[PDB]
């Protein structure tokens, strides 16, 4: 018994994924549902930190799934969970700042930036890690 699947990284209880080609934002939500996952949802900020140090590491823009779809300026997550106070902290200095219509959030450098949805990036599935 392992709690991941291979290739898959450990953190507090769940397993991550981070991708190695590049999709738009709907294309990374699809290819994480293919192998029973999510594109992530971040709960807590030391989740937070530990998926923001890999995507500063590789210097790798990283979708996550966070959205303003639905209502510009309400950010929501993909399991329907709205974006807390707390985590406004994340936003890159100057974001969001919607140019040219950006409504799909990414990790970027150091925090977060929203992009245009249709932009090709790398993206992190989060799923439950298996009790051994
Ligand atoms: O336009 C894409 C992103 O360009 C920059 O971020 C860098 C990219 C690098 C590739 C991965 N995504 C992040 C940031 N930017 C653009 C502008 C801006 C403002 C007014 C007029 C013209 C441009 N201000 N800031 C982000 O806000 C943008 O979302
Ligand atoms: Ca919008
Ligand atoms: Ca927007
Ligand atoms: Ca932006």
């Amino acid at each position: 018994c392992h709690p991941c699947p291979w290739e898959w990284t450990f953190f507090q209880g769940n397993c991550y994924f981070m991708s190695n080609s590049q999709r738009n934002w709907h294309d990374s939500i699809t290819a994480c549902k293919e192998v029973g996952a999510q594109l992530v949802v971040i709960k807590s900020a030391e989740e937070q930190n530990f998926l923001q140090l890999q995507s500063s590491r590789s210097n790798r823009f990283t979708w996550m799934g966070l959205s303003d779809l639905n209502q510009e300026g309400t950010w929501q997550w993909v399991d329907g969970s709205p974006l807390l106070p707390s985590f406004k902290q994340y936003w890159n200095r100057g974001e969001p700042n919607n140019v040219g219509e950006e409504d799909c959030a990414e990790f970027s450098g150091n925090g977060w930036n929203d992009d245009k949805c249709n932009l090709a990036k790398f993206w992190i599935c989060k799923k439950s890690a298996a009790s051994c």
